[PDB]
């Protein structure tokens, strides 16, 4: 069913999350972790305590998809266990929020190419830098396209909620 996820995506921000290899959305995928540069940590942080839900929605770059997408169960944090990223310098990078991930099957952009995006000219949802805010609608309708993830159990993400 996909009345619990629309629970979940009650009133979430939605942001676009652009990976430049599979390597580092498999470890995120693992480890229940994202990190990234300073100025998207600090939007990030922001809407962490902005919001019930915060969404990310994760592409790697050149793979015309969508990976997955997870919540943020934290803001940032420094000193954990670092963790072996792919760099295309690690200082460079901010601090880690632990994510609890809610789908981590793919989506093609073929499938999206109806949505687009208010708070980016309205160009399709694909289309955006690190870090782009998704608005709520569009992020919403985006997250019910992918396919639903069997293995993930969402009771646990709503009472953290």
């Amino acid at each position: 069913g996909t009345s619990k996820l629309k629970y979940v995506l009650q009133d979430a921000r939605f942001f676009l999350i652009k990976s430049n290899n599979h390597e580092n959305v498999s470890l995120a995928k693992a480890k229940g972790v994202w990190s990234t540069l300073p100025v998207n940590e600090k939007k990030l942080n922001l809407a962490f305590r902005s919001a019930r839900s915060v969404i990310l929605i994760f592409s790697v770059r050149e793979s015309g998809k969508f990976q997955g997408f997870a919540r943020l169960s934290s803001e940032s944090h420094h000193g954990g266990s670092p963790i072996h990223w792919v760099l295309p310098s690690a200082k460079m990078l901010g601090g880690v929020f632990k994510i609890d991930w809610i789908c981590r099957r793919e989506l093609p952009f073929t499938k999206s190419a109806h949505l687009t995006n208010p708070w980016n000219e309205h160009k399709p949802v694909k289309i955006g830098r690190d870090g782009q805010e998704i608005e709520l609608e569009c992020g919403t309708q985006l997250c019910l396209l992918f396919p639903p993830d069997e293995s993930i159990d969402l009771y646990q993400v709503i009472h953290k909620m």
